[PDB]
């Protein structure tokens, strides 16, 4: 689709098997969920924004389906504030900007 | 034009008669630029990211030129590691995410 910007750009997401909704968000280089329980092997990592960085566990080659499309990449799973589809899996799905 | 995500999507912007570069981040609802003395008058906010919140001083009714497209609106400034174009003007230069 073509999605505009008058409101926050919300698709959902399939992830572990279950729904949720998440942000497809140009300026996060990774993609972070919410704590949830997903099926995987995860490492310890940390990643800032702003305000500064939270720990998230990181899960490799996680299939997740954004909006009807397939991406397998990494996911974060942590104390996010909202759910963050980032660029990792933006450039798999083919999401360009466009003006 | 069309900006891949493959890397950060990074143009240059003209705001207070400086050049700088920054990115267009379809996740923040706001723009938030890296101090500098702009002038006139302000008011305090507090913004939030992924890792909690940070204090800005808000601008209005701001210039600012993105790609060579004239916005005018609400800019924040305080201590961000990079500049953020948010969606308040990325609706103004007519930015869409595609796929
Ligand atoms: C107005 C403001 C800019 C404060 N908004 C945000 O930070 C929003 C916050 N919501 C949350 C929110 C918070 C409060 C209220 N409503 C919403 C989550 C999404 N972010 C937007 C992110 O796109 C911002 C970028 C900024 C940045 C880019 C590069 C380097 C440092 C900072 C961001 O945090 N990106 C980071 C990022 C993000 C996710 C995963 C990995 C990484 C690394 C990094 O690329």
């Amino acid at each position: 689709p073509q999605i505009t910007l008058w409101k926050r750009p919300l698709v959902t997401i399939k992830i572990g098997g279950q729904l949720k909704e998440a942000l497809l968000d140009t300026g996060a280089d990774d993609t972070v969920i919410e704590e949830m329980s997903l099926p995987g092997r995860w490492k310890p990592k940390m990643i800032g924004g702003i305000g500064g960085f939270i720990k998230v566990r990181q899960y490799d080659q996680i299939i997740i389906e954004i909006a009807g499309h397939k991406a397998i990449g990494t996911v974060l799973v942590g104390p996010t504030p909202v759910n963050i589809i980032g660029r990792n899996l933006m450039t798999q799905i083919g999401a360009t900007l466009n003006f």
